[PDB]
């Protein structure tokens, strides 16, 4: 029953609908995770839920002014947590979230990446390593390999 | 309603659209650079950054988000004799956005079968590998 | 609203006719550069991105795109009879009207109908200036039959 | 439960990192580590690049001294919170010094059952095992592991 | 008319030619650099831009247009024992321009059969692939003694 | 002329003394500032010597490495060398003893040596001469185990 | 007139100086003097050395220079350094190949060793830059 | 007493200085002195060291220098460092190969080991830059009596 989601540490709300978040909800989340210093940049750049989920190292450094690699790592650590527990129902008709989660709960974080390229359960069998890296933004080879393996052993008949 | 005929748009219609999507700040650049429908549909990251002065990667992403919407719900009938728009749309509504890319290289339904992955990327401007692969696959099996 | 004359003998154009065409397509701003650089028909037909940017001072990629849009139109409807003995223009046009634009590129390398069968992909790209892969592939395919 | 023998570095907060820096004679860097908000997780995952550029440790020699201390800490740390399959003891059985790679492997979501499928590239790029000799030994031993 | 013996041209004849083709502007550079017939025939894009100060790619294209004409209608007899000029010309009049490139490497009719594509490009300065291919083809269908 | 000096356990002060003995007192300050002890001395690279210790001349670096090689040849490695690789390397060629710390720092011992590759001896262990690498590798494949 | 069998390998600075005058390169006498160019160095001169060390900035001027040097190399006496008379061997193939003598003998090649030479060796070690020349020299070397 | 072949491996700074004077490189005496070049370092000198550390900016000057050094290397006495007499072995192949002696013995090669040497080793470890030379030395090494 390892549910730290009922803990005080974890940002509120739990199970948030990040894809539909607007600037204001992004602002709230930055405060909770101790990144208030970056509120102004995120506001100016008009980061909403969709952009937050799609944020890259490059955008974070150049457009949002987060110069430290260590600070970016802290940021992505928080964003990965958010992505892991987010509600993707609006954008995830085939429930790729659960498919990824069944492989490993920490793979749920890739949901928006996969649905953003127009992948779904039916198409997943045909996905390539290149696609998972370039299109879906899965940077860890270990993760790519596991997802790829499981995708090839899917029943599409 | 009726879908706008973006391929035939002039500078003035492009200006109107920029206002509607909250990109008024860029009206002057678009005017100076004489962006019409054809050029708007064919706009690249590079042109947006260097020639139109949109320095932020995030702002460009917001812009392309709006442009993709426009491309998705545009009327291509003047330039799309074989109705590639509907073919793409039937595969996935999101693929309609690639209509102008394909017709600009002189592709139509009949020629589509012969297209390569490189061609869809370099010539047609389809950047997502997933999209390329699906379009390629479907093209070979209509043959 | 199409620039006059239609169906022009662009290969034989001098500086003056290039000047007139620039006016018609709304590029009067560039008349001075074209004049200074002494662009005639032959040079206009062979103009590259690089020459347009560096030597003619067209700094914007979007402006260059507008320019090439107009140049492509001119090339598509031009009369190549003086330089195209084997009528490659009609051969290209029969494949797709849009391919007629490549006429000068092919005849400038000394290609004709009879030699076309032997041409390579590299040759069409580097020597003939056919930049679109789709176009190269179609032209290559049709050339291998004849 | 006051003082543990093997420190729970994965669960360390900024303050414990600060204390450790003092003990190892790197007080000079306390401010940078504080400003950059280095906790246990970030300490364990620190790279050459971060140390030089973000923490301002310009000398390669100074960085070597730092990593000498970090490697010791990593070798004797308690990973129980984050290491369900006890990869620490698996690595340790091969060579005590290899226990230092625990956090690198568990951070990618590797465990004993997944070890058989791991590639040399993955050990280098994803897990941060830079010494070829170490990679080769770990790879060899992993080939005799049972998968699912 | 008379075909000029460009291989044997001196600076003065090069100067005259520049005037005739409307490149008087460049007379001084060509004089300073001591361009004779041999150097004129062997002139590269690089030399034209850097050493002779012809900055514009368009201007360089105009120049090479004139040089190609000259090369097409030059007399190569002093340096072309085996008459490669006529062999090239028979293939296509426009190929005569490559005479000096071939004879400068010590090629002749008898050696031509053995030549490689790399050699035609690097050693002989034939830049157009189409031209190279045609010359190569015709060389292989010669007399092989 | 030190007899079996225990360089792996040397502190800053012993490194300082050594620098004096070999006529490199000029570099005492940098070595002090950088806190070079025995372990760091044995693992010193060309890069660290140039950039961190301010030894700009390649010729001076060569002189320095000539002295370091001597020290490494005669050092006592007993604290870090449980399988006595030092004697094994020395028996092959006295000049190979200098590679002891490179090998034991990667956790190698007599029993493991056979599995090492030429790339590993270069990249991991710092054996720069190919001739040396090849000889060590060959002898390692033919050695007696338990 | 045109010098008969000059012993360029044995030339000293003074002879190099004289030759520069004769070919109309007096402007460069100072550089060649300062750099102490003798016969051996003249025969081994590279594009790089000519540009950077001798100050001959123009590619066209360098081309003129090498045109003269090639002539000199073609007519030189190599007897001091060419025991097996590779000069005459090369010359018999084509008079223009004589220019490569010093390149070959400087690597310690002779008639007897020539058969074993590789294309790479002729290019990198001997400084024969023209492929056409390399190929012909290689061919003839295999058949003697 | 004066030896015929100089014992360059054993030369000290003072002998190097003398040699520089004799060959007309007095201009460089100061640099060589400051850098403490002895026989060992002189024999091992590289293009890079000569340019950067000794201040010999001209490639032509460096060529003159190496011309002199090659002669010295060819006729040097290597007996202190060449127990198996590789000098005579190389010399028997071609007198000019004797110049590579110090390169070979510095990697710890001798007659008995020579059979095992690779092309890469002769280039990278021994500093034999001429392909022609490498090939001849390699060939002769393979066909030796082990």
């Amino acid at each position: 029953r390892a549910l730290r989601l009922l803990g005080e540490e974890v940002p509120r709300p739990i199970l948030p609908s990040v894809p539909s978040w607007k600037e204001a909800e992004v602002q709230t989340w930055l405060q909770q995770i101790g990144f208030s210093k970056y509120c102004e940049s995120f506001r100016e750049q008009q980061v909403d839920g969709d952009l937050l989920l799609r944020l890259t190292e490059e955008e974070l450094q150049t457009d949002l002014g987060m110069k430290s690699g260590i600070t970016r790592k802290r940021f992505f650590r928080e964003l990965t947590e958010l992505k892991t527990f987010a509600n993707y129902s609006t954008c995830d008709r085939s429930n790729l979230a659960d498919w990824l989660g069944s492989l490993d709960p920490r793979f749920r974080q890739y949901t928006y990446g996969l649905v953003s390229c127009g992948l779904d359960r039916s198409l997943l069998h045909r996905v390539s390593e290149q696609q998972l890296l370039e299109d879906c933004g899965i940077h860890l080879g270990v993760h790519r390999a596991r997802i790829l393996t499981a995708a090839r052993e899917m029943l599409h008949s």
